[PDB]
């Protein structure tokens, strides 16, 4: 008998998990996967395995992993609106479950994340009071937070309930939070550079994205497609970065699903993370402003550099080569927008930026990685407010973070506490 | 010549720690510290030494120090307002500096704090609006989230300094932050528990503390005391504690310390962590409504335990003993309110609830810490709005962990980027 229900699935999988991870552990949990040193410490982490994260694994060399799936593979397996993007929907489903969901499983996502978006009073209220000289990331996450009001998980855990259920209230939480994500986005969108205009309603009949568009303004047929795509490939880059490592850290201590979003949101927000995305066009439009020659683009490399600064887009803690999601990125705008100036930059960039962090020698890696390329695709499409990019990475990476933090909690793991040292202490040791 | 100034001091202090970290990084990066084992990474990194942090280190045994100093030494070493407790100023200028602060030192950190205390015109009406079943945390922190439109960093950094100068810009916005804390959650204490009341002007001349319980309504004087020990003990836990290590991983990002500090409090929001605070006045406070026997107390234990829930404020993830905190606060009450049946309630559960958790044998550390006797003290003076505690916790904390916040970085501590792996990829390990 009976329809389609994520809930129910992941009622059969979760005791299968525990049991595997149980005796895993019974026969290996002694075992020596790495050591630390001193450098690590004061590194960043650099290098240390530190943390279990099941969604998706990241290869230094191959770039991001869902099942085992890569981002060609993605694109190639999960459904699509009608119509060449994978729906950020399957992609949920993807992560949550180890699976490739079907069409009408992924009709399912849309429907149900339509159903539960709904913002209450308070939140419209301080979004519409909020200055404009607010940043969009400040504004989200602050909204995020205020949303907590609402959490299905807070109120089960005021109530006493059994460590066992957590999982099941963690999920309805994520759920909701997903589904409201492109109200409040949108919202703050309207706001900042619609001003008097209104987000509309959703369609239960539409997915996701579209609908996100619609709150957006767009009506461009192949800004939709974008839209698909970037939600899905900003969805989760494994646990170690900073973002759902924040999450992570802060739904161990049983902080609802809103409050770990939100801290996961102040943390994305950050020059080195995702606001690179926005940091990225702001110094291609110094650029252009100060048709240019490599000599000349690479000039304006070196101030940056001798200025004690960081190109923005470059580098990455753990990839070693280009990131596929810039691949993914490029291949997009050679089909769609190959003439565009702005895309002419960027891939003229590509040409000369590594060659310089090379000559510097002191990148580890010298290639782009997804933020030299997302904001291009915006701009073209007429989304020309910079400060807003990081937003949109904001709410795919729900997608990820919001996934695991289900399973954390279904497989019982512990608060995140690790020890700390002063360098006295170090020194000392 | 002159007169006193941290920022001066820093300046002179931060050069000599670079060299030192570098020649000890020159000769022992190498060096392992530590082993990583499969267990850990599923135990929430308990046991790794994982980030250097400099303002505190926690020893299992003996618990928190300062520099290296406990809190009776803190208490009779830091100054005094007049008259008995330290002023978190001093513990203050302790952290950062490393140093014993002259009273002279730490009138000026008094000043200084008075000075700065001002709270922005949005951010103020947002606190007006938010509605009375938004918890007293949520509301905290999507407030300090809303003040980043004031971050002095975010503005230099959006102006392109030169990394070396991060420092001094941290250090401006960390006074500032915790200048205006005082301010925030007391409007937040007014509007939800004094509505129609107002949190008044700071006085320049006095004491943070005492500014703070004008603020909140308070005038016994033994309150105040009351105020600056707890405002001090509750500083800084070394760094892998929840809170402040969210801070610290966003703060690696280059969030400004804002975002870093409100991402910190969603943390200190946790059943786990911070709220626990609040969990114990509300697990006291049922106890009550069902003088008792020790049998029946015990009972009352085991009912929480086989129900699946934790017993609020017992047990750590490092500390072995009864936290010196704990101690610290027992000692208050003997002095001051030795006849209190709630104080009784919790000197009568001393007795019986570690020996109920040695019995269950599951908490690797069976004694109490900090937050099982910080609510008892507040009821006491007539602070008996437990969902506000964490607040308090909340005002505390920005002092350990604003002052660690400046040091990464003054000494360039690079992103918090460690490696994750899922289940299926350490099996294949
Ligand atoms: C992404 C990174 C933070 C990784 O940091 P890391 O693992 O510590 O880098 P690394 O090991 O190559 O660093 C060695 C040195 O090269 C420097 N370096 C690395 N990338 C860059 C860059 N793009 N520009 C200039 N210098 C750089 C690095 O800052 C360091 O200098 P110093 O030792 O004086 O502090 C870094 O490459 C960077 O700052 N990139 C620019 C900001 C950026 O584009 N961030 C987005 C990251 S990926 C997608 C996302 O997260 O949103
Ligand atoms: C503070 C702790 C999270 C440390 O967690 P940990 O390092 O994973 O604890 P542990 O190593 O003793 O855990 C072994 C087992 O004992 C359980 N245990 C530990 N403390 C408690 C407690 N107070 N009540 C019941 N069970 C407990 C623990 O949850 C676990 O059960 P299982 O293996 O089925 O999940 C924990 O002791 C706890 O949950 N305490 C109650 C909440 C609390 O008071 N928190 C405040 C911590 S200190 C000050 C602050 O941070 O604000
Ligand atoms: O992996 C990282 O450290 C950052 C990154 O690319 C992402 O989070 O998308
Ligand atoms: O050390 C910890 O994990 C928690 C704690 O006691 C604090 O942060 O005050």
């Amino acid at each position: 008998a009976s329809s389609t229900n994520l809930k129910d699935v992941l009622a059969a999988l979760i005791p299968k998990e525990q049991a595997r991870i149980k005796t895993f552990r019974q026969q290996h949990g002694g075992t020596a996967l790495g050591q630390i040193t001193v450098d690590m410490s004061y590194g960043g982490m650099r290098g240390m395995k530190g943390l279990v994260y099941e969604t998706s694994v990241l290869d230094p060399d191959e770039g991001i992993r869902f099942r085992g799936f890569s981002i060609p593979e993605c694109q190639k397996l999960l459904p699509k609106g009608g119509g060449g993007e994978p729906l950020p929907e399957g992609l949920f489903w993807l992560l949550v479950t180890g699976q490739i969901p079907t069409g009408a499983q992924v009709s399912w996502l849309s429907k149900e994340w339509a159903k539960r978006a709904a913002l209450p009073s308070h939140v419209v209220t301080m979004l519409d009071n909020f200055p404009t000289n607010l940043h969009p990331m400040s504004q989200l996450s602050a909204a995020i937070t205020a949303l907590n009001s609402e959490s299905n998980f807070a109120r089960a855990y005021a109530e006493g309930i059994l460590r066992t259920k957590y999982w099941e209230m963690v999920y309805e939480s994520a759920m909701d939070l997903i589904a409201k994500l492109p109200c409040v986005a949108a919202k703050i969108y309207r706001n900042l550079y619609r001003a008097g205009s209104s987000i509309g309603a959703i369609d239960s009949k539409l997915d996701w994205s579209h609908n996100f568009t619609n709150m957006l303004g767009y009506t461009d047929a192949q800004f939709t497609e974008l839209m698909r795509l970037y939600l899905t490939i900003h969805s989760d880059h494994e646990g170690g970065n900073v973002s759902a490592h924040t999450s992570h850290l802060v739904g161990s201590a049983l902080s609802d699903p809103y409050l770990s979003f939100a801290a996961a949101m102040n943390g994305l927000a950050g020059p080195l993370h995702g606001l690179a995305n926005q940091e990225v066009l702001g110094w291609l439009a110094q650029l252009q402003k100060a048709a240019g020659a490599d000599a000349s683009l690479r000039d304006y490399i070196w101030n940056t550099l001798n200025s004690g600064r960081v190109v923005p887009g470059y580098g990455h803690a753990v990839l070693r080569k280009t990131d596929p999601r810039y691949t993914c990125q490029r291949e997009f705008a050679l089909k769609h927008l190959p003439g565009d100036p702005m895309f002419k930059l960027v891939a003229q960039l590509y040409k000369i930026v590594p060659n310089v962090l090379l000559e510097q020698g002191a990148a580890a890696n010298p290639w782009p990685n997804v933020d030299a390329h997302s904001g291009v695709l915006l701009q073209y499409y007429g989304m020309t407010e910079m400060n807003y990019y990081t937003v949109l990475f904001g709410v795919s990476r729900a997608l990820g973070v919001l996934a695991q933090l289900i399973w954390s909690r279904a497989l019982g793991f512990p608060l995140e506490r690790p020890k700390s040292m002063s360098t006295d202490g170090l020194i000392a040791l």
